[PDB]
């Protein structure tokens, strides 16, 4: 039949260049006959704070709360809010994500933050049994998509602001990739706010032609979950077989598996 | 007679989150601090940037910029209210104790839109003083971070990885950006599977922290004297300070590793 | 706590329990270090009624009079009577504020129906823009204390006069809610006029007992405005998606959003 | 050769309120009906109960109770003379029309004060004779009330939520309680958004409902006769009709709701 993206978009203007990039990609995927289902967080007016408002039914123990646990409960039970399951459903239906934001303080902005803690509830998202490359979206692909202020070249590895790729390991590791995403090629659009109208078109029909076939392509290298004990005696440690092989090898994993050695030149930005 | 800032993101007074702000006032102030909070939830703070949040007539309506238009309404003093009331705690604050669990390896939403509120530009950060030069290198700032993941899960080989990468985006990205000295983080792991003993322990080793928080060594991050500081140079470091560095087989920090190893818990412990 | 209160008094006897409760609360609080303000309505001789008088600089148009519109005016350009702007003035500095008044005619007295009429301004007290759980109002925290003549079972499910939830929505979330108020439980003095002497006396010394951890209570629940359109066009109905979600399930969210199903239990008395 | 009184909550004689007002008293004049009316600002009318109400000697000044005072200063018939005139009108008047805005999800302050002087014990109610069997069950009773919030905003899924839960305290609690039959409520959403033509066709649309006003059926209630009308039963709904009740799927009424579903539009239409 065709398959279904999800556009998740953290800006609060219309006449924002990260506006355009979404209406860019709704664009250029219906055109090759994709279903596009949007979340603009600032347009739904949605609510980022966790809260026991949040679980609409019993609590398992009030006076003693726990949103972890009883948001878990609430999931199962089926009396979450009804606008986290709403975008719930939404991510299940998906198999792409997009994910379209402004760079603010290093990281997603409040309202994207505050998204990813209310929805991606335990057993959902994740459950503990089954993480990263086992866990429950990995039929799916992800990418982000940020605006900067600040020039590529003050996140290039001599850049006053470091690394880009330590920037983004959190978010795409610790958000994306926990939660099963296989995480594609990040498209970084550095200092917008600098770039002449002329140039700004330019970008949009680079971001719409990546899109053509987005599919196809190559994710993120991220260690493998079976290079690692998933059991808590052992503490989730790595491998001692595998410590033993990677003893000698000059390169780290990942920006996070880095190993006290050196990481992978653009770990996080470019697939291998 | 030091003053004493605690942002607290926990919605719950019976958390450990909780607790430990309890701990950390308590052991301030027998020694004589000031202490001054924000507990956001409490304060039902409002974490999302709008226009709402200027008070005053817009630049440009039609064409709105946060960055630009929140710069302009400091200076002409139009910000909203509620973002002015924390901006005051700051600039009275010697010390800023930031208390929050962990949450997707990161600050919880409500503190982040607190960043993205009160650290506004002119205020907080320039560009033409950015980090050691910013206008908090007077002051100083500590993260205590709760996890529901072990310490062993954030160690090298832990599954998810090194918490100095984790750490590195907030206390670089965030806290140095603005000037402060950044105090080692009081990493608090696995806290709702450790036995009340020894929860009882991390809050007296908190408090002993706390008496003599002010002698301690800041955490390294490269001084923008090894940058240069300008556009067409790109900010990039120092033609010279590359050739010091080409032999070392370390590098700077975790951002600033040069492709290279980064120093063991550079975002940890301090030299 | 160096925090504020005010506390709205609607009783014009200095010899009434609303007044020994107005005493009460002043008591208890100040001995826990809070500042304390008063609007005793019926002491300062207020005037409760909406009035051209009540803007004192020019009218927009005086011969098409709209209060709405020209109060708002006179707020923004700072030309609303004196009275007006002194409890305008005390509600910017309050955390909280406490209406202590007598329920008559199943509502607020006039009095203090005309301060809310008065003081409750566009842009000071609420916005289009910014309803409900957005308001102007997010930071503070409200109560009723409200004494009736008639008897708590007849303000019961099956009371001839009937459930006391309906009754106490228009005021808790038509006005306190719709400025954005966090609304505790009301404090509910049944038949005071029947009670022992003894049993006052523990009335009271039960509402000094509340007032010293008041500020940790769980506000009531009502539906985040994050369910809805907050726009003119979609006509501010519950977005399509959350009522699919709430389709199956058997209690509404609200007295007022009880959505043609059952309200969910003292959803204006307790919290959950 | 009935007789109408028409209570108007509305400053301004530019108003719609002020026009429906007139439409009402055109349409009733035309067939036959006689017309009072209290027009409250224009009257000047005093809203705030107090002892001036009262006029002659009160039973305990010492410990003032309006309830009490106020039910024997009209028994011995030295209650404030402005409360005696609208009381007279009340007598007198076969149908009554509040007409007024909403003003905060309720009656204007002045309406409301109206009711508190006007409505005293054993002229408007007594504990005796309540809802159904009260002073005024010879009498009829109809809300028109104009909003700026359009219509939507006051359905089951708006963002104020139902216009049925408004009404049910005004509707039930003050004219039902005293007696009156009331009538389906004339609302009119969003009057300030209404384009002229539109207007005339309300205008047009009210005036022709009051040529045939009295022949319609009132709002349900539960009746009076469902209760145990005496206080030591508690004023409880019968044993037997909560066994009745017990089985079906919808309430009595919004107040009666009984913890099940309220019946749809239980103020707005009649069944
Ligand atoms: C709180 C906060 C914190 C921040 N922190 C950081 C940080 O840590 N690091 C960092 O690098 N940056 C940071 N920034 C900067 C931020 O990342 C930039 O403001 C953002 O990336 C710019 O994207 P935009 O869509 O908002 O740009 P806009 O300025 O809204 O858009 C750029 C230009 O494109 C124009 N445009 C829009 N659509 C079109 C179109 N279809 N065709 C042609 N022109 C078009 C616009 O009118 C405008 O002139 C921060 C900003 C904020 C508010
Ligand atoms: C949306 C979300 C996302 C998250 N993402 C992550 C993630 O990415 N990584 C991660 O590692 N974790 C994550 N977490 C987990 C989070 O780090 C932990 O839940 C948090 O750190 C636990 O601290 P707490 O204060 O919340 O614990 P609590 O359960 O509130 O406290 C722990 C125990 O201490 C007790 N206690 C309370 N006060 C005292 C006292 N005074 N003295 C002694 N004992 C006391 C409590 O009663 C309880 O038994 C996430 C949680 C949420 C909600
Ligand atoms: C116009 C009007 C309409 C009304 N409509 C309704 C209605 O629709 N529904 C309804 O249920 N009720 C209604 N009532 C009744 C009203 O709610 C009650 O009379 C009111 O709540 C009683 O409170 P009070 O403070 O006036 O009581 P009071 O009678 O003034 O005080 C109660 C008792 O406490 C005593 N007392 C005072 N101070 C102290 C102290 N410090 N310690 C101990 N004892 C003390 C007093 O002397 C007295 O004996 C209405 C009343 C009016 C005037
Ligand atoms: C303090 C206060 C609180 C309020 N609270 C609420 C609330 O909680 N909820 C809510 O929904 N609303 C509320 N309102 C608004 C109120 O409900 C509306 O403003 C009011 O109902 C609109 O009717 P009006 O008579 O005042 O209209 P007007 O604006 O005075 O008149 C309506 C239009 O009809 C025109 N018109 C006048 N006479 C005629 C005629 N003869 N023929 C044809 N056209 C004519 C007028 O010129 C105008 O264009 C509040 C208002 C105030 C002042
Ligand atoms: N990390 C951050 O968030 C960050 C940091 C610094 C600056 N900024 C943003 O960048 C702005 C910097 O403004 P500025 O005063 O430094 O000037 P500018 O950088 O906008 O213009 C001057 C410089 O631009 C460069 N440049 C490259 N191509 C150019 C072209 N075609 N035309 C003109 N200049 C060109 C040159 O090196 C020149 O020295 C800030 O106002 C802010 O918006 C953001
Ligand atoms: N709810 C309450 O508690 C309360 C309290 C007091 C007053 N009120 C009432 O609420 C009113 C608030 O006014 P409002 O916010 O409803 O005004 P409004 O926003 O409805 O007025 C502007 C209208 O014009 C339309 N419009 C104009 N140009 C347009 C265009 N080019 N394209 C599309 N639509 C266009 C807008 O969509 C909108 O419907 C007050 O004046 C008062 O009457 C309510």
């Amino acid at each position: 039949v065709g398959r279904r993206a999800l556009i998740v978009l953290a800006h609060s203007e219309r006449t924002s260049f990260n506006y355009a990039m979404k209406e860019a990609a709704a664009a250029a995927l219906k055109k090759k006959g994709w279903e596009v289902v949007e979340s603009d967080l600032y347009a739904m007016n949605f609510n980022p704070i966790i809260s026991r408002k949040d679980i609409t039914g019993k609590l398992k123990d009030p006076a003693n709360f726990q949103y972890p646990a009883e948001s878990v409960l609430a999931y199962k039970e089926g009396h979450l809010s009804p606008d986290i399951v709403a975008e719930q459903k939404k991510l299940e239906a998906a198999d792409l994500v997009i994910f379209q934001f402004p760079l603010q303080w290093f990281g997603v902005p409040a309202i994207l933050k505050g998204w990813f803690e209310r929805v991606f509830i335990g057993e959902f998202a994740y459950t503990y049994a089954a993480m990263y490359d086992k866990g429950p979206f990995r039929s799916k692909k992800a990418v982000l998509s940020i605006t900067t202020g600040g020039s590529g070249s003050m996140y290039s590895l001599q850049g006053i602001h470091g690394d880009m790729n330590v920037i983004l390991w959190p978010i795409q590791s610790g958000i994306l990739h926990f939660c099963g995403f296989q995480v594609l090629e990040p498209q970084l659009t550095y200092s917008i706010g600098h770039t002449p109208a002329d140039a700004r078109i330019q970008i949009l029909e680079g971001w719409k032609k990546r899109l053509e076939n987005i599919w196809d392509e190559t994710p993120l290298y991220f260690a493998p979950s079976s290079l690692f004990d998933l059991n808590f005696q052992a503490g989730f440690l790595m491998k001692k077989e595998v410590q033993d092989e990677e003893k000698n090898k000059k390169f780290g994993l990942s920006v996070g598996h880095h190993l006290g050695k050196s990481i992978p030149t653009d770990n996080q930005i470019k697939a291998r």
